[PDB]
DNA sequence: AATATTAC
């Protein structure tokens, strides 16, 4: 039995290899009940996987493993099924992900928020 | 969970 409950989600999608920047705008309307307010998106391609942290203004509560999962929209039209996590550093998350990072493989959206 | 071994 799986449940994540929390304002801030740090996602994991390995052996993908999802453009940064789609990633973030499909994840931000799967996840626009929770009210978005920074999402950061980095692809590492030196095991191809993205890392996902997103700060929300509700806590969000996901009890289905797969809501999060991103198809393709070309062939091979895969499934890629995240690792979520709630976050429990943001700041150390975000400096973990921007470090792995060119800036040609990273995408940002909001205002970066400064948890307490 | 469930990708996979990537994931503060
Ligand atoms: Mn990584
Ligand atoms: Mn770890």
């Amino acid at each position: 039995r799986f449940r994540v409950y929390s304002k801030y989600l740090f996602l994991t999608y390995p052996q993908c290899t999802l453009e940064p920047q789609y990633a973030l705008d499909s994840l931000r309307t799967l996840l626009n009940k929770y009210e978005p307010l920074y999402i950061a998106a980095v692809r590492e391609l030196h095991s191809p996987h993205l890392h996902v942290l997103v700060q929300n203004k509700l806590r969000a509560s996901i009890t289905n493993p797969n809501a999060l999962n991103l198809r393709m929209d070309t062939s091979p039209f895969s499934i890629f099924h995240p690792n979520i996590q709630a976050a429990k550093d943001c700041n150390q998350v975000r400096d973990f992900i921007t470090k792995e990072v060119s800036d040609v493989n990273t995408a940002e959206w909001g205002t970066f928020v400064a948890v307490s």
